């Protein structure tokens, strides 16, 4: 059996699902509110400038998933690329994460990786036997100059909330790295698309059996014409938010041209209050085998997502949480349906864990079909 498929949102979830069902046989319908694919990794190059842009902020692929790392080299020439982030504050620029060099430049010292550990030791708030905030959990893991430095002021801007309201499950280890590596991520696997993400999305979705319709929202009546839709939009938008929005940080964009070079590096952090964007990138500085004279930059500003704000950074407190599963459990009373992705599910999820979800979405699909089983709503757990 053929199936017709209707999957909605053409990002990595939809595009994804797509090819693998396509590949199958089935016959895939992929429709997108937005002019253009690739979802919240959809990137463009500027006119002006040709740099390419993130265009809904910073993307940088890693894995530790080789599954999911072959599955990109595929559809993209991959770049290596380690990201490295800068973060200013007390008016010094220092590398984040928290390593060797911070450490050493913040006290102006000149400790070894031992010294150093012996340093955050002393510099920890051992008052509290067991820190039930996140505030006291950071103060006993770095003390109170640091945890004021690199971890209040970043919190309040970006989650607009004090670490004194956060549970101390938030920070389970100790932010320092006692060396001087300063590769912001740990990934084995880390690169970035030569032609962007775009171009990638393109290949994945480069197949006979997939049609694609942008400026095209989602019309339920819709649902009748397909065997199964697959839904990576809004899950309280599904329902028309008839018990509320699920809570949302969104992130604002002021763009921006430079000639030369503004920052010098991808992503510079601003960890104070005192500033009211939580970084600037530099979009180039992502591409580093390219060359380009004129420089687009981003200023991102966080704030509390309100009516046709796009949904960023989910807050999934105890009172989203409990609103999600009102959500839920008309979800899981629906039939011929599978949410899937950020949206879909209520979750943030890095490019790769979503390719891996999407992968085994397919699967589970597959499955189904072959033995005459009955697709799940959900294909992994959203509590
Ligand atoms: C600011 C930010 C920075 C990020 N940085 C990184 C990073 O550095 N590295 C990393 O690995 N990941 C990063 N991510 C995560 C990455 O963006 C996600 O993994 C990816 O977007 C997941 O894709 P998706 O297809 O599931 O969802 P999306 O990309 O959001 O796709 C949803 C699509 O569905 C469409 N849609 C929604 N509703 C409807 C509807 N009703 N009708 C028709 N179409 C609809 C939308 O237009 C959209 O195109 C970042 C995310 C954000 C928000």
């Amino acid at each position: 059996k053929s199936k017709k498929i209707l999957i909605v949102g053409a990002g990595f979830s939809g595009a994804v699902i797509g090819r693998q069902l396509a590949e199958k046989g089935h016959q895939v319908h992929i429709i997108d509110q937005r002019d253009h694919i690739g979802g919240n990794s959809y990137d463009a190059r500027d006119s002006e400038t040709n740099v390419m842009v993130h265009v809904y902020g910073p993307h940088i692929f890693h894995t530790d998933n080789e599954t999911v790392w072959n599955y990109v080299n595929k559809h993209a020439e991959m770049m290596p690329y380690v990201n490295r982030v800068k973060a200013t504050v007390n008016g010094q620029v220092f590398s984040l994460p928290i390593n060797l060099h911070t450490i050493n430049q913040f006290f102006s010292k000149t400790c070894s990786p031992d010294e150093a550990r012996a340093l955050i030791a002393e510099k920890g708030d051992s008052t509290i036997a067991d820190p039930q905030t996140f505030e006291e959990e950071a103060l006993r893991f770095i003390g109170k100059e640091l945890y004021e430095a690199f971890f209040k002021g970043y919190t309040i801007k970006q989650w607009g909330m004090q670490p004194s309201e956060l549970p101390a499950s938030i920070l389970k280890r100790l932010p320092v790295r006692f060396n001087y590596d300063d590769n912001y991520f740990n990934h084995k696997f880390q690169g970035m698309p030569k032609c962007g993400y775009t171009q990638m999305i393109k290949s994945i979705l480069n197949h006979e059996n997939i049609k694609v319709d942008l400026q095209r929202e989602f019309i339920v009546e819709e649902r009748t014409h397909y065997d199964h839709v697959f839904y990576s939009g809004p899950l309280d938008a599904f329902y028309g938010y008839q018990y509320g929005r699920l809570g949302y940080r969104t992130l604002d964009f002021k763009k921006f041209t430079y000639q030369g070079d503004y920052q010098g590096c991808a992503v510079m952090n601003y960890c104070s209050v005192d500033v009211p964007y939580t970084r600037i990138t530099e979009h180039k500085y992502f591409s580093p085998w390219e060359q380009h004279d004129g420089s687009v930059c981003y200023k991102e500003y966080s704030r509390a997502c309100e009516e046709n704000d796009i949904p960023y950074y989910p807050i999934r407190q105890m009172g989203e949480m409990a609103l999600l599963e009102k959500y839920l459990s008309l979800a899981e009373n629906e039939t011929n349906i599978t949410f899937v992705g950020r949206l879909g599910t209520y979750r943030y999820l890095d490019m790769d864990v979503t390719i891996a979800e999407a992968l085994k979405t397919a699967e589970v699909y597959l499955n189904s079909l072959t033995e005459n089983q009955p697709m799940p709503v959900f294909t992994v757990s959203v509590r």
